[PDB]
């Protein structure tokens, strides 16, 4: 589980969205696996806006933020899950790391900010959905 707070937004993967998330939607994207809802608070997340291809990422299964290197946002086969048929997820980002299901949210950061969440994962390697290029995430 894991959510970004940046403004009065919270992002999260679309498949964990709660009936308070879909009754107060923003955005959402079934081949990103990304939802924004909005909120009362406003969060202190703050987005990256770069293309570091290295960074550090939060695995709730391991209580640690580990180091990574990263590959660039891209079209990626995904294996069929209880949440989505076997299909091509868009605007992912590959690295090796440890993930389980249950490890999805968890935030992988650079030097400038936030860069993407826990999407994907298995067998030594865990992908993350960016959100770079969401650039209306700074306003409104
Ligand atoms: C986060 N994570 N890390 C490892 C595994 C994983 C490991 C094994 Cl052994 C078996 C399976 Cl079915 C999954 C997963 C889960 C995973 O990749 N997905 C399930 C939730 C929706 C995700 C999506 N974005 O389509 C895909
Ligand atoms: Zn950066």
């Amino acid at each position: 589980s894991g959510a970004i707070y940046v403004g009065n937004y919270r992002v999260v993967n679309r498949h964990l969205a709660t009936h308070n998330d879909w009754a107060n939607l923003v955005w959402e994207d079934s081949s990103r696996d990304l939802l924004v809802s909005s909120t009362t608070a406003q969060g202190c997340d703050t987005i990256a806006r770069c293309d570091c291809q290295t960074g550090v990422y939060y695995c709730s299964s391991r209580r640690k933020h580990y180091p990574v290197s990263f590959s660039k946002p891209s079209l990626i086969f995904v294996e069929a899950s209880e949440y989505y048929p076997a299909r091509y997820q868009s605007h992912l980002m590959l690295a090796v790391g440890h993930s389980e299901p249950g490890d999805c949210g968890g935030i992988l950061r650079c030097q400038h900010g936030v860069v993407g969440i826990v999407s994907t994962g298995g067998n030594g390697l865990v992908g993350f959905a960016d959100v770079r290029d969401l650039l209306w995430l700074d306003e409104e």
